[PDB]
């Protein structure tokens, strides 16, 4: 599913993401926007290390979810990567929460450093009533 912006913001709010480990809903929305365009079917294959990033948060198969085909992998979310391509983002949100329990928090998504950190991210939740 490709979420509409405020649709996703409300969904993430209902799923307990606002302020999770200090992270505002707008920062989660910025992450989803840049990682996937709010698309739960997004995938990106990383030829350099044989891993794949999956779903709305682009969770990686070398470190976070299991897809079988990625060498030297650990499954920190204890999830099949297929669970991260669903329209129902509950499993994705559970994994994202697990990612940000690591010390780096949301900086675990390196691109979030580039696209979101130390910026005005209020536009991602403007008008959504969250």
């Amino acid at each position: 599913k490709v979420f509409e912006r405020c649709e996703l913001a409300r969904t993430l709010k209902r799923l307990g993401m606002d302020g999770y480990r200090g992270i505002s809903l707008a920062n989660w929305m910025c992450l989803a926007k840049w990682e996937s365009g709010y698309n739960t079917r997004a995938t990106n294959y990383n030829a350099g290390d044989r891993s794949t990033d999956y779903g709305i948060f682009q969770i990686n198969s070398r470190y976070r979810c299991n897809d079988g085909k990625t060498p030297g992998a650990v499954n920190a979310c204890h999830l099949s990567c297929s669970a991260l391509l669903q329209d129902n983002i509950a499993d994705a949100v559970a994994c994202a929460k697990r990612v940000v329990r690591d010390p780096q928090g949301i900086r675990a998504w390196v691109a979030w450093r580039n696209r979101c950190q130390n910026r005005d991210v209020r536009q991602y939740v403007q008008g959504c009533g969250v």
